[PDB]
């Protein structure tokens, strides 16, 4: 049975919730990954160091005895942040990097940002500094199909802010479409992206047809194949400011199971043999190591891991469902049979 | 305190299921319908005269007394369909039209049931068709507009005197294609189709209960739609595709395709007509366009909906699990007084 031997990967872009769904979902990542990038989305979020110092140990709490696992935590950009907390932050390596979630002005200002104009100053601190800025760049306007949101958002919002701020280091999170995939291949020495496992297994259709499928519903929303296509095909390309961000995103079975399903894919258990999949349908195996244990370092500044992991090519069932404390999460591909899984 | 008077309306597409399902859903539609289009999608299908001629028993056995409905069967289409079956079937007045589900028991090609829609054709005999493609690489998204080229096209003008209804439209592409057709072609079109667009279903979370077949679309073919019925063409007209599913087959990881929609349609519809200013020509698609194309009589009752807010059962009850209306929970403009 085939190895793929690789320098232990990190995850440039995770949820891991809180409380009891924290204590659960944890051990999926610190068993495989380094170090992750811990996404602030709480409610409320994290938007101070204070916040993120507590939630760190929470993480730390809920790490299993034995894995070498680091979570590198964010800040929640809103209106009513102050620069001087961010820039604090980031000097006391409390936060690595901070994110920018869609803009919409009836947002309170404690919870996020009504425009990319009005956070001007903490961007620009941003900059000065040498943060990171992770990007989830859909824009959210009711009238804008959702297909189209994240081309409209490069448009509107993504290059008028790259053209502003030439020295911020950017982070095009979770991208789905041709528009940009050819953007970030088109960029400078400052633009990266993550790709998530769904995005290059799976379109629309397969969210959609003989039935809707709520374990594949995630944000941004699965695209036509032909943008699924040129996802895989940059990857594939050896493109080396691509990296793994999983976007594991974990709701309980009866949330994503309801009249109103919640967006995300719990991916963190199955992600890494299913980007190993796809690398090797596009016969790029060559480029798999970079793209989930290099790439990411490199963009951030960051040492590459020096202990190395093993995949083997021996077919697993995934589990049907993991155990919460009052309900149950499903993983990606759950009860599925996988070609590579972790030895 | 607005009244509107209209002719009792007939829906032209209607599952009404079978067994308990069947016995729950049929007074919905039996109360305010005359008539109904049953589709044949039954497990298995109905594909003889004997057994249309037994689920329509079913059928009447669960309308309540007082209400005067008449079932109108129909012929699920096989590749291996004899056409004798079909016209015997409408000759006897028990198959009113024919319904074409391209396979996923569904026909292969027309090129395998030429045939049966020749005999069709001869005997001046209805085809209802589900125009989607459904060849595994084409996006969900364009099954309607290809099929209009690579299907229908070619179809009506191989038989130039079929009478075809181009069933839940769901396209600008598909709008068109009607409004420049001939005498010969026709097409339903659902509340569902009207009211809301592919970013309903899909916006803030995914909406089970909004996802059917054809799935919603971008919204400039919603409004294309809009425009469509409201320009009084006359070659539109009701059909609900009322398709029912128990809550949580619907709330599942693969959630079936429906929207049951039959409690709340006609007032739906109501809001619609109203909202394009064109309520002159709401009783015509209900109860006038549908009769002419069929060739039947328009009913001669009369019903009334009132622009007062009622709110939408949360559920209905089932012998098991529950039944979740369309719009459930919410308000409504027009209800039937
Ligand atoms: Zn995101
Ligand atoms: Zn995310
Ligand atoms: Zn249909
Ligand atoms: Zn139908």
């Amino acid at each position: 049975s085939q190895v793929l031997k690789i320098r232990r990967p990190d995850d440039w872009h995770l949820h891991l919730r809180d409380g009891d769904m924290l204590k659960t979902v944890v051990p999926y990542t610190s068993e495989i990954y380094g170090r992750a990038i811990v996404m602030p989305n709480l409610a409320p979020p994290v938007t101070t160091v204070e916040a993120a110092v507590a939630y760190r140990q929470r993480i730390l709490d809920a790490v299993p005895a034995g894995h070498d696992f680091t979570p590198l935590m964010t800040c929640y950009l809103t209106d009513s942040l102050d620069p001087n907390e961010l820039e604090r932050g980031f000097n006391e390596g409390v936060f690595t990097a901070a994110k920018l979630y869609p803009a919409n002005a009836t947002t309170n200002s404690s919870h996020g940002v009504t425009s990319v104009d009005a956070i001007m100053p903490v961007l620009e601190r941003m900059e000065k500094i040498g943060m990171p800025l992770l990007v989830h760049g859909e824009v959210t306007h009711a009238d804008i199909d959702i297909f189209d949101r994240e081309a409209r958002f490069i448009e509107s919002v993504m290059e008028p802010l790259r053209q502003r701020l030439t020295a911020l280091k950017v982070v095009f999170e979770h991208i789905t479409t041709k528009d940009a995939a050819d953007y970030v291949r088109d960029g400078n020495e400052r633009l990266a992206a993550t790709i998530t496992p769904q995005h290059l297994m799976f379109n629309r259709n397969h969210m959609l047809v003989g039935g809707v499928r709520p374990h594949l519903y995630c944000l941004p929303i699965l695209k036509r194949n032909i943008h699924q296509q040129a996802l895989r095909e940059l990857v594939a390309s050896g493109f080396n400011r691509v990296f793994l961000g999983t976007d594991s995103a974990p709701h309980a079975r009866h949330r994503k199971e309801s009249s109103c399903g919640c967006a995300g894919c719990f991916n963190a258990p199955t992600a890494l043999g299913s980007y190993a999949t796809v690398f090797e349908e596009m016969n790029a195996l060559q480029h798999f190591e970079a793209f989930c244990s290099v790439n990411g370092p490199q963009f951030y500044g960051l040492p590459v891991n020096d202990t190395f992991i093993e995949l083997v090519r021996e077919e697993q069932q995934v589990a049907e469902s993991i155990a919460l404390t009052d309900d149950t999460l499903v993983p990606f591909l759950a009860g599925e049979t996988v070609r590579w899984s972790v030895k």
